[PDB]
C-alpha cells in the first residue's frame, strides 16, 4: 500500500477547479488554463503561485492532500480521472478533467507545478494510469 515505485507523490501548487458545463475535451482545460493564469497576473511577470498541495498519482487512484494544514482535500479513483492536459506554452501546469459524480458536471482540476519535469512527470503517471487502467 505504499506503491514506492509505482505511484509518484510530489508537491503542486492548486491554482483552480474549473466547472465545465460541457465537456468539449482539452479545449476546457486550455480555455481555463489560459483564461485564470493570465487572470492570475496582470502587466506583471509569472506572478503565477498559488497555495501547495501534496499530489500523489497512484495507477489505483489520485489523492489530493493540502501541504500546509495536511487537509485531506480528495482522494479519488485514477478511474475517475477521464483526461489529462497541461499548458501548451507552459508545461509546468497541468491541468486534467474528472467525472465528479456529486457535481453531474467535469471540473477542470488545474495545478501548477514548482518544476516542468515534475509536471511532465505526472501527466505522463496520471495518462499511464488511466491507459493501463483502460485495459
Amino acid at each position: 500500500e505504499k506503491l514506492i515505485a509505482q505511484s509518484c507523490d510530489y508537491k503542486a501548487a492548486y491554482l483552480g477547479s474549473m466547472l465545465i458545463k460541457e465537456l468539449r475535451g482539452t479545449e476546457s482545460t486550455q480555455d481555463a488554463c489560459a483564461k485564470m493564469r493570465a487572470n492570475c497576473q496582470k502587466s506583471t511577470e509569472q506572478m503565477k503561485k498559488v497555495p501547495t498541495i501534496i499530489l500523489s498519482v497512484s495507477a489505483k487512484g489520485v489523492k489530493f492532500i493540502d501541504a500546509t494544514n495536511k487537509n485531506i482535500i480528495a482522494e479519488h479513483e485514477i478511474r475517475n480521472i477521464s483526461c489529462a492536459a497541461q499548458d501548451p506554452e507552459d508545461l509546468s501546469t497541468f491541468a486534467y478533467i474528472t467525472k465528479d459524480l456529486k457535481s453531474n458536471h467535469h471540473y477542470c482540476h488545474v495545478f501548477t507545478a514548482f518544476d516542468v519535469n515534475l509536471a511532465a512527470e505526472i501527466i505522463l503517471t496520471l495518462g499511464q494510469a488511466f491507459e493501463v487502467a483502460y485495459q
